């Protein structure tokens, strides 16, 4: 039961913004629904261990895969379970994004770690609001243009989950994006 | 450089044959570097487990970040400067604690660990073995640690030595300088 939705892009891209618009939008519809979010939707305190200076990218992705653990099987799963529609504003693709093509580790271990991790969950749709790099620890240009581009990368391999939007359309026309998308499963 | 590690329950005396170690090489005008785990590369890790209750895949996982800064800041710069660096405590931790103790499977903790530590494995590991009732879940979750390390031991004849940590502090100290002296001057 429930629906496992979420939303990916670059920092400043409108995930936060499309994921709460998304979230009322659903409630109104008369639908339960849980809002959550990475990093930090498992275990809170992972927010200021990724803040720890010259951190390695090895230990930067453990620290993300340590909060999706609890996350998943703390807050997603439970919620999915009760038949809510759980969206969370970033999940596993943020990781492969900024920590594999973005930091450079190997993705099939990203992905292996990533399997009782997230004990296989996957949303059945993400929508990827694609920024242009310049509008969006070492996250300078260049490292958004890597992970702005392995994003669309991602979304090129699994054609079906990830529904990829402008980024720069206005907030109102993405949302409406989002809900025609939606509007088959809800 | 040279890497050993020592293992064991809480309670086995672990931090104090690390100490007797070190001291040991010391005399013998060998540079050492003491460690240990958790902590060495991210204290707030140590500090957040010491009062948080998780999953066991996210206990495993904040172990393994810890780590992956503590080969990387720590323990291979001071191998590259030629010290002898002891850790108090390891990855066999992870495998015996999170493994043996708490169900996670061997290969997944082997995998994720495989680039958290570089592959950096140690050329000696002390283990000091002791029943749980006489370190110095309840009772059945230690067991499964102790019999998990005492598996991992016989798995690895070459680099565990397995010692009787009942024994007088000095006995061990002397136990462990025989083993390791062959691999010095
Ligand atoms: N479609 C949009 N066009 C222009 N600005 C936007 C749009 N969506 C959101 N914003 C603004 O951009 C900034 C970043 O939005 P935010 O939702 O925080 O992005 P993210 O969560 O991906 O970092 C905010 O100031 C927000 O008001
Ligand atoms: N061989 C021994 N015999 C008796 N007491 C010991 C011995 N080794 C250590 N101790 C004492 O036992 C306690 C636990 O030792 P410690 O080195 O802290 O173990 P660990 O680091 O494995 O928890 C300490 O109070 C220490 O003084
Ligand atoms: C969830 C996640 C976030 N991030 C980054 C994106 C942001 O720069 C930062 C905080 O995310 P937030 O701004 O969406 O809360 O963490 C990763 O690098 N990997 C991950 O797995
Ligand atoms: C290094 C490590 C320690 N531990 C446990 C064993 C000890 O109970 C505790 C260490 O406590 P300490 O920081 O007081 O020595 O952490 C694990 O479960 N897994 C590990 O990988
Ligand atoms: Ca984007
Ligand atoms: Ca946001
Ligand atoms: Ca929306
Ligand atoms: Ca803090
Ligand atoms: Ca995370
Ligand atoms: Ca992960
Ligand atoms: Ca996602
Ligand atoms: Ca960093
Ligand atoms: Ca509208
Ligand atoms: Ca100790
Ligand atoms: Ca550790
Ligand atoms: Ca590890
Ligand atoms: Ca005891
Ligand atoms: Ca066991
Ligand atoms: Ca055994
Ligand atoms: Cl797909
Ligand atoms: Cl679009
Ligand atoms: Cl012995």
């Amino acid at each position: 039961p429930g629906l496992f939705l979420t939303l990916e892009g670059l920092d400043g891209s409108g995930k936060t913004t499309q994921a709460r618009r998304l979230a009322a939008f659903l409630e109104a519809q008369g639908r339960p629904v849980l809002l959550t979010r990475e990093p930090g939707g498992g275990l809170p305190e992972v927010r200021s261990l990724l803040l720890t200076q010259e951190l390695s990218p090895e230990a930067e992705y453990l620290l993300f895969s340590a909060d999706r653990a609890e996350h998943v099987r703390k807050v997603i799963l439970p919620g999915l379970a009760a038949g809510k529609v759980v969206i969370s504003d970033r999940y596993l693709d943020s990781s492969l994004a900024y920590q594999g093509y973005g930091r450079g580790l190997p993705l099939p271990w990203l992905r292996e770690v990533a399997r009782e991790a997230t004990r296989g969950l996957k949303p059945r749709l993400t929508f990827l609001l694609d920024l242009p790099p310049e509008a969006a620890e070492g996250l300078g240009l260049e490292f958004f243009r890597r992970v702005r581009e392995g994003y669309l990368a991602l979304a090129r391999a699994e054609p079906g989950r990830f529904v990829v939007l402008d980024a720069t359309l206005p907030e109102e026309e993405i949302a409406r994006a989002i809900q025609a998308h939606l509007r088959p499963l809800l």
